[PDB]
C-alpha cells in the first residue's frame, strides 16, 4: 500500500529537500529552501497544517541522536545542532532552544550512527578530486579525521569501520588504527563487472545474515564479509540510475528521479515499476518508507509506502 500524507501544503514555490520523522514515528520534521516544518504523523484534525519552526535556509539533509535530543541540520553546507526542545509548541521566535550550534563550517553530507566506542556523528566534505572526513562524538566534540583520494557518494557504519561509497568503489576505513582497504576481493573473478566499470556510484549496503546486499547505481548483488561474491547466479541490473535503496522483504526497492522500481529479493524478477517525476526517496523505517513526488501543477507530495502479509 502507498498512502499520500500531505499532497496540499507543499507547491513548486518551496518543495521538501527532506525529512526525518520524530517522537517514535508520531510527527515528521520537513526541511526546504526557505525553513523546518513540523506536523502530526496522525492529526485529529485534518484542517492542521505543518508549522514552520525554524528558520533555515537551503535545508538538505535533516537526522536526530534521539538519545540525547539533538536535532541535526545541513543548510547552505553548514551543519548545526540544536535541542529537541526547539520544536515544541510552548517554544517562541527568539528562544534560546532555537539557536544553532555550528558543528562544521562546510559539508556536502552526513551520516550519524552506532559505531563504537561512544556513537558518531560524520561530515563529509567532497569534490570530483577528494573528500575529508570527520568524525564526532557526544554537546558534540571533535575525535577523528580522515583523507580520501576521490569524489564520494555516501557512507556506512560497518561495526569498528567505516565504509565509503566512492568512486572507485566502497573503501573500508578504520576507526582507531590505519588507513583503509576496498572491500571487493581483487581475485573474484565473479566480480569482474565491476571492475569492467570504473567509475561506480556505491550507494547503500545492508547486513543480511551473514552476507551483505551491495547496491550501486548500476546493479545489486550479494558478498560474504572479506567481499567474496555470494548467490554468484543472482545479479540485478537497474533499468534506471537510482540514487537511493530501501529494503522490506521480501521487496528491494530501487528510487531514480523518474521511476521507483521494485524487484524480488529472493528470485530477482521484476514487480512493479511506479513512474513519476522528480521522485526522492526520504527515510526508510521498520514502520514505512516515505518519499516525495511531484504531480500537476505545481504540488509536491509526501507518501508512504508499507508492505505487509
Amino acid at each position: 500500500n502507498k498512502t499520500v500524507l500531505c499532497s496540499n501544503f507543499f507547491t513548486s514555490a518551496n518543495r521538501v529537500n527532506c525529512l526525518v520523522p520524530v517522537d517514535g514515528g508520531r510527527k515528521l520534521v520537513y526541511g526546504t529552501d526557505s525553513g523546518i516544518f513540523i506536523s502530526e504523523r496522525w492529526p485529529k484534525d485534518k484542517s492542521a497544517k505543518p508549522r514552520r519552526v525554524l528558520d533555515a535556509s537551503q535545508v538538505t539533509q535533516i537526522d536526530t541522536l534521539e538519545e540525547y535530543q539533538l536535532l541535526l541540520v545541513l543548510a547552505n553546507k553548514t551543519l548545526s545542532s540544536y535541542p529537541m526542545e526547539a520544536l515544541e509548541l510552548a517554544e517562541g521566535q527568539n528562544s534560546v532552544a532555537k539557536r544553532p550550534k555550528k558543528i562544521q563550517g562546510h559539508a556536502n553530507f552526513f551520516k550519524a550512527g552506532i559505531g563504537l566506542g561512544r556513537h558518531l556523528v560524520c561530515s563529509v566534505k567532497t569534490s570530483a578530486l577528494s573528500s575529508t572526513i570527520k568524525v564526532y562524538e557526544p554537546t558534540l566534540k571533535p575525535f577523528k579525521e580522515y583523507y580520501i583520494p576521490a569524489e564520494s557518494s555516501s557512507i556506512h557504519f560497518l561495526r569498528s569501520t567505516l565504509c565509503v561509497g566512492c568512486a572507485r568503489g566502497f573503501e573500508v576505513v578504520s576507526l582507531e588504527t590505519t588507513e583503509t582497504q576496498s572491500l571487493l576481493d581483487q581475485a573474484d573473478t565473479s566480480l569482474d563487472f565491476v571492475a569492467r566499470k570504473e567509475n561506480v556510484k556505491p550507494i547503500h549496503i545492508e547486513r543480511m545474515n551473514g552476507e551483505f546486499l551491495l547496491n550501486y547505481s548500476d546493479f545489486s548483488f550479494f558478498v560474504n564479509r572479506n567481499g567474496w561474491r555470494a548467490r554468484p547466479d543472482w545479479k540485478i541490473s537497474w533499468e534506471g540510475n537510482p540514487n537511493a535503496f530501501a529494503l522490506s522483504y521480501p521487496y528491494i526497492l530501487a528510487f531514480e528521479p523518474n521511476f521507483i522500481e521494485i524487484r524480488h529479493i529472493e528470485t530477482s524478477e521484476l514487480i512493479h515499476i511506479m513512474t513519476g517525476k522528480n521522485i526522492r526517496m526520504l527515510h526508510s523505517s521498520t514502520r514505512e518508507i516515505l518519499y516525495a513526488y511531484e504531480d500537476e501543477g505545481g504540488e509536491d507530495v509526501v507518501a508512504s509506502l508499507d508492505f505487509w502479509n
